[PDB]
């Protein structure tokens, strides 16, 4: 609820901001954090989005302003403080403040900021009719999985995968995933909201409002990425729940009465249509084993969908594996093998596909 | 499907839409692609018979079910309704496989188009349009609704516009339903920005209200320039419409889904201020009795032809900005007033004949 914060201004003199804040992991060991050359960014729906930087250290953060429920704990500051993990935005600090002159009081997450997102690079690449170099997609597919299945290992599900909560560093090619607001951990037996996902890439079950829905739904989502990048535009567009299902069965066929009971519960009811080659699809020079990912990753039902750590393991990220692999810019790939027991918890006899032999020497 | 020639001349045995069961050779000709839908092609032709101008919109058919969007129109006759002239069957795919072609009247333009190129141009739709448009869309669902049927996908991109006359006629009725109680439905029917709460939460125990709705969206973009309620995601839609609406009451809530015990404590912000200062205070109204939580507090369709914003339609000496007179607006039948017949006396003024 409290915590005072200050403003001096500098020698030069930019407007300073300090206050005390709480670190993201750690136990609760205050700090203060000193910060200026803030600018809004983003304004996302709850609150807004500043980027600002480090008094310090100069590094640029993120600054995700929400207006703060006194009456309950905020489910998204809960999961940012469990989470710790290479592909994952870091909560450097959290912080209390008032906003906006009134009553209430608002909570401040203090974030890596990272400019470039999946979604930019791949439309930069898409207006100029250009394919991303099948390099990256592996590095930033790869990666995706490993988050997942890392907060899946706790039980959370993502819920909101897409293109623009996939944070790159230029440089390095690392992916952070970002934007956990609609994160929630499932119990088996509660119900939740169906209406959670974004539009390109929401599963089947979800576009039918179940609500007994797991975690496979961010693997659909991912595996909806992967196709986009691999076709350089959605692979499931419409406007419209009944105009999606009708891409999606193109592509997979029909659902068989069972799946359909899988995901509507009602069966019941009005499309029909057969199985899509797979490979029609893509453009015809597209890695074979890109296009079995897919398939495997964009199932209906929701048990036939790899785990994230399976699709870690697939055929189509060896090259990742390969000890010579370099970025093209030739520096070294980023960790990819530095994977922890928790990563490992719902498979570990993966890890002998997962960790190359060079990695262990 | 008999091809013949110029430079090229189609010519079938077709089935008019409305009445008897008796099919008519006709012929078409400058036969164009003009779109393609979800569900398939749209073409654009010619009629060699009259000249006029003609939209043929194709579907696989699958003989396993009649075709539902079919049987919907041969049912309808409504001048704010796009007209179904004919149907016919082919097979234009080389396989044994059937399609159904719906021959519709041609119309230019729509209501998304339009809005478009004005909110570009950084202007706004001038009001009578909006009240020209937006009381024949509430005419043509009035009429739908008195036989039960919801449209489902009510959008600016469904509304077509002749921009001479400035008739609008609702057009695409592939999602159109017949409801009944107790019978339940899809819930994954309308556009992203049209859709109502209750659909937001996969409800599919909704009624004809969910038009209503979409048409309330409708009306407060053309007001806005942009859409009222947008997001990527029924989460991004919901905290929009919470924003305007203020937050629902807890039944409210579990009107739309029960399991959903389940939000966010924001205060119903004034209407008043979501809309330009230049406003009519009686669209801003209108807006705020079409777009209400609850289902059964919304208008009628009916009951909005009937208020007080559309006043000036009813007015003797209400002219096109192009000098012509109005289209139609009164020819209103018993089928069409079933919902509420008193409203005549509003609907139908002293000089209308």
């Amino acid at each position: 609820a409290f915590g005072s914060m200050k403003v001096s201004i500098d020698k030069d003199g930019s407007k300073v901001t300090t206050v005390v804040a709480t670190p993201g992991q750690g136990p609760d060991r205050p700090q203060e954090v000193s910060y200026t050359d803030t600018k809004v960014i983003g304004n996302g729906s709850f609150g807004v989005v500043y980027q600002a930087k480090l008094c310090d250290s100069g590094e640029l953060v993120a600054i995700k302003k929400v207006l703060q429920d006194k009456r309950f704990k905020n489910r998204e500051l809960q999961i940012m403080r469990k989470l710790d993990h290479c592909n994952i935005v870091r909560l450097r600090y959290f912080f209390y403040s008032s906003g906006e002159k009134k009553d209430e009081v608002y909570l401040n997450l203090v974030l890596d900021y990272v400019p470039e997102t999946v979604y930019r690079v791949a439309r930069h690449y898409s207006r100029a009719k250009q394919t991303l170099p099948v390099i990256y997609v592996k590095l930033y597919m790869y990666q995706l999985f490993r988050s997942l299945a890392y907060i899946h290992s706790f039980g959370i599900c993502h819920r909101d995968i897409k293109p623009q909560n996939l944070l790159l560093d230029p440089d390095t090619a690392v992916l952070k995933l970002c934007d956990f607001g609609s994160a929630k951990q499932l119990v088996r037996g509660e119900p939740n909201v169906s209406y959670i996902c974004s539009r390109y890439y929401r599963a089947p079950e979800l576009i039918f409002g179940a609500t007994d829905y797991t975690s496979s739904i961010d693997v659909w989502s991912a595996g909806c990425v992967l196709a986009e990048l691999l076709l350089g535009q959605p692979i499931f567009p419409g406007d419209s729940g009944v105009d999606q299902l009708v891409e999606i069965i193109k592509v997979l066929g029909t659902p068989t009465r069972e799946q359909i009971r899988e995901m509507n519960p009602n069966t019941e009811f009005f499309p029909q249509i057969k199985a899509h080659p797979w490979t029609k699809v893509f453009r015809p020079r597209t890695p074979p084993e890109a296009i079995a990912l897919c398939s495997r990753l964009l199932e209906y039902t929701p048990t036939a969908r790899l785990t994230p750590l399976e699709a870690c393991a697939h055929s189509f990220f060896d090259e990742l594996r390969d000890p010579n692999v370099k970025l093209p810019n030739g520096r070294d790939t980023p960790a990819l093998f530095n994977f922890t027991t928790q990563e490992l918890s719902s498979n570990p006899p993966l890890a002998t596909i997962l960790i190359p032999p060079h990695a262990r020497i």
